[PDB]
DNA sequence: GCTGGAAATTTCCAGCG
DNA sequence: CGCTGGAAATTTCCAGC
């Protein structure tokens, strides 16, 4: 009647996603079909050992490419001192070697993935990441304009401009933006272009158009690690 | 199977020597 | 010119129906 199983469960993978931290406002949710209706405590332990599941993730995974590059070190330099003592020719060189592959490696940026109670495939970096950004978010907002969100500024903060967006994107759309994020969460990006207090219904778009949603949570992500710093 | 969204891959582009 | 890093576009992948 109360356990948990998989609908449960992605619906609060999900949920996190899009409001980071969330056991504050449970109830609201629950309250408009967003979880499936059971008790507070149980989805409050379920969030607590899915952040520890992604923690717990992310922790193998550095392990893992930390080895990886230890190994690929040593190659490197036992090549090098090859090269420099000449028994390797520079120009008859493969465009696969220790180097190059040591280089990809270090530059390599792929997806960290795992699975939770039965559901498959969850994003630990994309978890805690969201949730620590909103987090960061909801804070800025609130410590400083509460009463009123809308009159949120990124003060003498100038975040580089947007290349070739369609719309006159400035300043006021990112903040415009980051408080849409701030009212309906990540991913909403229909809310946010529909809401007229924000007046950005006519710079989003859901000859094919910029920025659509992808753009947008590239640009929010991209707000808020500046901001931090 | 199908399909939407995520992930990976490719392409585009600006900044630089 | 080519290199390189970042963003956009394009293709592929996969979980859940």
């Amino acid at each position: 009647m109360d356990s948990i199983g998989e609908s449960e469960v992605r619906a609060l993978y999900k949920a996190i996603l899009k409001f980071g931290n969330l056991k504050e406002i449970l109830d609201e949710l629950i309250a408009d079909g967003t979880l499936p209706v059971k008790s507070f405590e149980k989805y409050g332990e379920t969030y607590d050992e899915m952040m520890e599941a992604a923690k717990d993730c992310v922790h193998e995974e550095e392990k893992n490419r930390k080895e990886i590059l230890e190994k690929l070190e040593k190659h490197a330099t036992a090549y090098r001192a090859k090269l420099k003592s000449g028994e390797i020719k520079a120009e008859n060189q493969p465009k696969d070697n220790p180097l190059t592959r040591l280089s990809l490696k270090k530059r390599e940026k792929k997806a960290v993935l795992f699975n939770f109670k039965g559901v498959k495939s969850l994003n630990a970096e994309s978890l805690l990441s969201r949730v620590e950004d909103l987090k960061y978010l909801k804070n800025l907002i609130n410590s400083n304009y509460k009463d009123d969100p809308l009159k949120f500024s990124l003060g003498n903060n100038t975040p580089k401009p947007v290349q070739n967006w369609s719309s006159n994107w400035t300043k006021e759309e990112d903040e415009k933006l980051l408080i849409g994020v701030f009212k309906y969460g990540y991913g909403s990006w229909t809310q946010i272009r529909d809401d007229p207090f924000l007046g950005i219904t006519d710079k989003i778009f859901l000859s094919k158009k910029v920025p659509g949603a992808i753009h947008l949570g590239r640009r929010v992500d991209y707000l808020l690690s500046f901001l931090r710093g």
